[PDB]
Parts: C-alpha cells; sequence; structure tokens
DNA sequence: GTCGGA
C-alpha cells in the first residue's frame, strides 16, 4: 500500500473507534479532502502518548541517518515485530493511519490498472502503522510506515500484498502504550480484516500521477 | 538493520 484516500473530517473516521476518542482530539471541522495521499507527505496518524490519544500530521516514510537508500514505507507484519530495524517501533511507534480506502495497481502486461478497495459495508479503514516517536516533532525523515500483509482471497489478483487494516476494537487496543510487542503481534493476528470484507473496481489512471486530485479519483470506470 | 506512480 502506497497509496490511499482520507477525505471525511476527522470526526467522521474517530466516531467509528468510540464515543470518547472523537472527543479527546481537538475540534476541526474541515474534510481532510485527500484523495491521493503519498509517500514522502505529512499525513494525519492516530496515536498515544502518556495516557492521551493525539492526530499529528506525520512523515509518511521512514530513513533513519544510519539508512543509506529512500525512506521505507511498508513494513512486513511476517517479521516487523522481531526485526533489527521495526522491533523499536512496534514495541513503542504503533500508531493507526484512517482511510476511506486504499489504491492497488494491478499490472496487466507491462500497463499498470489501478483499483480502489474499500469496505463494503462502507465504513472507513484503520490501517495498522508503526514509526518513529516522539510523532509530533515534524521529522521529515523518521516517520511511519504502513504494516502489510499477504493478498488474500480475491486480493491476490491484484496485488500480492495488502495493508494491515484493522477492525475499529483492534485498532483501540493496538495504540495502547502498555502493551507488550507480543500483545501487539496478537491484536495484529486476531484483528485483521480479511479480504471478503472488501469490495473493489477499477478507477481512472490519473490517480498514479500525485499531482492529479479530487473525488473523480476513487469513482468506478468501464474501461480497463 | 528492507520494501505507490512517475
Amino acid at each position: 500500500a502506497g497509496r490511499f484516500a482520507q477525505s471525511q473530517t476527522r470526526e467522521d473516521y474517530l466516531a467509528l473507534l468510540a464515543e470518547d476518542i472523537e472527543r479527546d482530539i481537538p475540534y476541526d471541522p474541515e474534510p481532510i479532502g485527500r484523495y491521493n495521499v503519498a509517500p514522502g507527505t505529512k499525513v494525519l496518524l492516530l496515536s498515544e502518548r502518556d495516557e492521551h490519544l493525539h492526530l499529528d500530521p506525520v512523515f509518511w516514510g521512514y530513513a533513519p541517518g544510519w539508512w543509506d537508500k529512500p525512506p521505507l514505507i511498508n513494513a512486513r507484519v511476517e517479521t516487523a515485530a522481531t526485526s533489527r530495524m521495526f522491533k523499536p517501533l512496534w514495541q513503542h511507534g504503533r500508531a493507526i493511519c484512517f482511510a476511506d480506502g486504499w489504491f492497488e495497481w494491478k499490472k496487466e502486461g507491462d500497463k499498470k490498472q489501478p483499483f480502489f478497495i474499500y469496505r463494503a459495508d462502507g465504513q472507513p479503514i484503520f490501517m495498522a502503522a508503526i514509526g518513529s516517536t516522539p510523532f509530533e516533532r515534524g521529522d521529515e525523515a523518521e516517520g511511519f510506515l504502513i504494516v502489510t500483509a499477504a493478498a488474500d482471497q480475491g486480493l491476490v489478483d491484484i496485488h500480492d500484498r495488502r495493508p494491515l487494516v484493522l477492525s475499529p476494537e483492534a485498532a483501540r487496543e493496538w495504540m495502547r502504550q502498555e502493551i507488550s510487542g507480543k500483545e501487539a503481534s496478537e491484536i495484529a493476528a486476531s484483528g485483521c480484516v480479511p479480504a471478503n470484507q472488501f469490495s473493489w473496481h477499477p478507477v481512472s489512471r490519473a490517480v498514479g500521477n500525485v499531482k492529479n486530485q479530487g473525488a473523480e479519483l476513487i469513482q468506478p470506470v468501464l474501461e480497463v
């Protein structure tokens, strides 16, 4: 997962997590309005610190000083809990990135066709993220990654990997600072939303170019 | 110390 839509108001997403969570984030009624959220930008990220929830703009990408290559944007759930690189993020930098759905590109030959993937029941998604804390320091190299998992069922037909999406109840547990890395691994294993809860459709190729914006990017298209 | 298009 390297592109998604986060277009609604923050209250719209937070209300699915809990009554209290929505009250605990300062009021900002503006729809986030982003139909083409791309790595290397700052993205509103939900987390907990000092027993309080926070929604901060955080760089999507992770590139510590000692990392000579371009920023990572994903971390594999298979190994992130024990990775030399991601272990500290799994333990102390868990977060949630909400979204309306995400884009995946199917490589039908030498070209790519984008699909928008969303919950069949019309709810937004909560993607599991890990990152560098303190998140609020506006670091532009040490941000967050979206945790990935193996594509299951029909998603396998689009791409071999997928974001780890948590149910709202799991998303709330994921963010708790007092839990073990092992508890987090069990939340990730127990709270993942399987492919049969999603629908998807092809969308215009225009989304691939980050310059393109607007609700059209997620509309279904005929020709593929 | 690892994994999107353009």
